[PDB]
């Protein structure tokens, strides 16, 4: 089993902020209920 983890880090709460620059605003908008 000892081979490349899963892929990059397994973060997912304060790392929001790390992909916020990215894929953040898409679905952030959406998330929260505009058109």
């Amino acid at each position: 089993s000892k081979k490349e983890k899963k892929k990059g880090p397994e973060k997912t709460d304060e790392y929001l902020l790390a992909r916020f620059k990215g894929d953040g605003v898409k679905y952030k908008a959406k998330l929260i209920g505009i058109d």
